């Protein structure tokens, strides 16, 4: 098609569609939601990206980076069929300068990668998620919250600067102190703006041991979690939790725990977790000291971390949700602890829930000024926690299914004004129209970016089913 030949005539790297490659570039990480797109662009510079998108332009087509490919509606495939997609996963070099400790981060790097160089040249680290296959694409440039969140902040807080083309080929530097509109929405909202084609990373010194824990949590009926969750609520809020401590709630039909990462070593977290042990009337167990990489591991879920093979081909079946919320009232608590207890229990599907210690008067994340990035969610007292809600299947996913996490979800908006909660587009949900996408991932900031949006891709180049809309003007 005339993709085909503009890519050909622009001398871009492609995947053939006949090719063995395409099913492994064309895939999805949610096997749910395949989509077959136009072509597969296959950068290994920013000039391949700039020809791509200005092919995409030129032909009339959507057009959409894939970095690591783990969003969970496939938007990095463009969230339907027939867009370009402009594969990075090529492109995952990092490199650390011993001067400034600034990582240059291509674009396609996934976070165990990035995760091994970083520690095994200089011995540092920025923050980011659990999950050694996720791209740094889609990661950094909507959040980003790991086990160091609560110490260091958002992926997103650690970037510096990103070389970005733009809709019409151009290119650009946003920073601080360059095209800070731009910077500003990149760091919340980055899929909607270009394709970032080389981020810089500030990094810390890694901690030379960490402490994984875990706190099992006796939430086997509706009451004990009423009173366990708001006793961690207020707890948390009124500045429990020190910097040092990265903490969540893992639940699922079987066992519900916190599990956490200490940045110290074990008599330190004892003396640190000790008053919340005696709120909760618990006892720690599986403590374990680490050195940066074996916490890293510990919680990465996967066999392989430094991941580089573009023959990358993990994949699940599911659906899921997300919220960011204040503390909850009692009566949403008791409405939440019911669904949890009389229905979600009951469910004949794996499924979790995953309640991060996100904000309250320690954390990182919510230190950052209201300011400061597209990101909305950054209040201390309001934006308490963020969860993950993931409902997944073996075989095919139930059309019915849909209805268990939405149910879930209800419990909680039915009882909260819209000013106290939102959603997390790291956990893509496209159960959520388009208007209703935007509004609760961005909330207060989706005006500014709409404005942004149309100064910067007036055509929707970069489309996708929740992108966000050119402000009319
Ligand atoms: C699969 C998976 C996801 C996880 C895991 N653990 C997480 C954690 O501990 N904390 C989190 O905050 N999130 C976790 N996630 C979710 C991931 O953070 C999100 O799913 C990321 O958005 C995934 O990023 P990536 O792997 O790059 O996904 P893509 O599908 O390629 O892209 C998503 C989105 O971003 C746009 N995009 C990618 N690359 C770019 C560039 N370079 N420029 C602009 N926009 C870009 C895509 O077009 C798409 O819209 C643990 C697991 C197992
Ligand atoms: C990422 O880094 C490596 C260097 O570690 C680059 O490798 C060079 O690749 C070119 C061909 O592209 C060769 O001529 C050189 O011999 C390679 N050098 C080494 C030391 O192997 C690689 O090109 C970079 N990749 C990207 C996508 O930028
Ligand atoms: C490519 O798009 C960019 C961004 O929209 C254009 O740059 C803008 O141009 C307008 C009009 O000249 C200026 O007022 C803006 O300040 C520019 N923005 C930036 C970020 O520099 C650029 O003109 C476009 N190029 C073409 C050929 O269409
Ligand atoms: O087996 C399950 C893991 O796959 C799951 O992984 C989670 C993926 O989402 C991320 O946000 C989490 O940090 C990560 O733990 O963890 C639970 C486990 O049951
Ligand atoms: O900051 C809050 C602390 O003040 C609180 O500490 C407890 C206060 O009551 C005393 O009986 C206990 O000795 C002490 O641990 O813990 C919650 C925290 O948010
Ligand atoms: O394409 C999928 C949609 O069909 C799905 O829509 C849900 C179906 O069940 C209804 O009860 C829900 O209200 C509705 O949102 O959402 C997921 C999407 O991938
Ligand atoms: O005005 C914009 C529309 O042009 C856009 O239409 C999309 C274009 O790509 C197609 O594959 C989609 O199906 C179609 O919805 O929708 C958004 C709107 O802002
Ligand atoms: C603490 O860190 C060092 C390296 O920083 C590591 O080699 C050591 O094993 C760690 N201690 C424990 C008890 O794991
Ligand atoms: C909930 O379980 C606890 C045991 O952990 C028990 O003491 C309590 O009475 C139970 N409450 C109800 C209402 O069933
Ligand atoms: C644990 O950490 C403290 C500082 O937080 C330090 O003084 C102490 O020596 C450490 N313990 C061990 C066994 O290294």
């Amino acid at each position: 098609a005339a993709i085909d030949e503009c890519l050909k005539n622009a001398k871009v790297p492609v995947t053939a569609r006949n090719s063995t490659e395409w099913k492994t570039d064309a895939s999805p990480f949610n096997d749910r939601l395949p989509y077959t797109p136009a072509a597969i662009a296959k950068p290994a510079t920013v000039e391949h990206i700039q020809a791509a998108v200005l092919c995409a332009a030129e032909v009339g087509v959507k057009a959409n980076p894939k970095s690591g490919g783990h969003s969970y509606a496939s938007f990095g495939l463009g969230g339907e069929d027939g867009h370009l997609v402009v594969e990075l996963d090529r492109m995952y070099n990092v490199t650390l300068d011993p001067e400034t400790h600034i990582a240059t981060v291509q674009p396609g790097a996934r976070l165990g990668h990035i995760a091994t160089v970083l520690y095994e040249e200089g011995k540092r680290a920025f923050s980011h998620g659990t999950c050694p296959g996720v791209g740094v694409g889609g990661h950094s440039l909507h959040g980003g919250f790991g086990f160091s969140s609560h110490s260091h902040g958002l992926a997103v807080d650690w970037i510096t600067s990103a070389d970005v083309v733009l809709a019409n080929g151009s290119l650009v530097t946003a920073s601080e102190t360059e095209n800070p509109d731009l910077f500003w929405a990149l760091r919340g909202a980055g899929s909607n703006f270009g394709i970032v084609a080389s981020f810089r990373f500030k990094t810390f010194a890694a901690p030379p041991n960490v402490t994984s824990y875990e706190i099992n949590l006796p939430w086997t009926n509706s009451s004990n979690v009423v009173k366990g969750w708001g006793a961690l609520q207020e707890w948390l809020l009124n500045g429990g939790m020190p910097e040092e401590m990265n903490m969540r709630v893992l639940g699922n039909a079987f066992q519900t725990q916190l599990q956490g990462l200490y940045h110290g070593n074990a008599s330190a977290l004892k003396t640190a977790i000790q008053p919340l042990l005696a709120l909760l009337d618990a006892n720690l167990s599986s403590v374990q000291e680490h050195d940066w990489m074996e916490g890293f591991r510990h919680y990465a879920y996967s066999g392989e971390i430094d991941i580089t093979d573009p023959g990358y081909d993990q994949s699940e079946t599911f659906y899921s949700k997300s919220l960011v919320t204040s503390a909850l009232p009692p009566d949403v608590l008791e409405r939440v602890a019911e669904y949890w207890i009389e229905t979600a229990n009951k469910v004949r599907r794996s499924w979790y829930i995953i309640i991060d210690m996100y904000g309250g008067p320690n954390s990182a994340v919510t230190r950052v000024p209201p300011g400061a990035g597209s990101y909305a969610f950054r209040d201390p007292e309001r934006h308490l926690f963020l969860y993950e809600l993931y409902d997944r299947s073996f075989g095919p996913y139930p059309d019915d299914g849909f209805a268990f996490l939405d149910g879930w979800v209800h419990a909680f908006t039915g009882g909260l004004d819209s000013s106290d909660w939102g959603m997390y587009i790291n956990y893509a949900d496209p159960g959520l129209d388009r208007a209703e996408a935007q509004e609760v991932y961005y909330r207060q900031n989706l005006d500014r970016l709409r404005r942004i949006k149309q100064q910067l891709d007036p055509t929707e180049l970069f489309y996708y089913p929740q992108a966000v809309e050119p402000a009319e003007v």
